[PDB]
């Protein structure tokens, strides 16, 4: 097909984190050709083999469904739904959809980062500058797509506001399980 492939940064702005060191964020890579659909993030994730705060974890989701180059509104909204319950407490979903061709380049740089889990290198969790949403800019940063600047501390409800200045929108509500998407 030679359709491009997506990568969906995802923010869940009303999740909360209660204990100290706004939101939560991870990213859905999409296949263009073929649906194949990955969901990776970055977060305080238990690591029995790690004394080193946040770990990358990978969470199973449906594919979804390519019609004519379009992800299908039916296929994606399960997806949402699953990530929402599974990695966003069950609360609404603030995206951007971002399009290249960069499926296995996104894939390889996501299983290197969680190769790192365990490792002594692993550089630490800290909640202004190495959390949950810098993973997700610097893996945009990392496929040449040029993500919204990167402030010195980094709020994901804040900053995916920011980088949906110039990018398409996606909107999601778990409770009513309705997608919007828009400029
Ligand atoms: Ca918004
Ligand atoms: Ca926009």
């Amino acid at each position: 097909s030679g359709n491009d492939d997506f990568l969906i940064p995802v923010v869940f702005p009303d999740y909360l984190i209660s204990v100290a060191d706004l939101g939560h964020a991870g990213v859905i890579l999409i296949n263009g050709e073929t649906g194949v659909t990955r969901y990776y993030e970055y977060g305080r994730y238990k690591n029995p083999k790690s004394d080193i705060p946040g770990n990358v974890r990978k969470v199973g989701v449906s594919n979804v469904t390519i019609k004519s180059g379009l992800i299908t509104e039916s296929s994606l909204l399960k997806v949402l739904k699953e990530v929402s319950l599974r990695s966003g407490q069950e609360g609404r979903i603030s995206g951007v959809v971002l399009r290249g061709k960069f499926f296995s380049e996104a894939d390889s740089w996501l299983r290197g980062k969680m190769d790192l889990n365990n490792s002594p290198d692993k550089i630490p969790y800290d909640l202004d500058s190495h959390n949950c949403m810098t993973f997700v800019i610097d893996l945009a940063d990392a496929m040449g797509l040029d993500p919204a600047w990167k402030p010195p501390v980094v709020v994901p409800s804040a900053y995916i506001e920011q980088f949906q200045l110039s990018e398409i929108d996606l909107d999601y509500d778990y409770k009513t399980n309705k997608l919007t998407v828009s400029e």
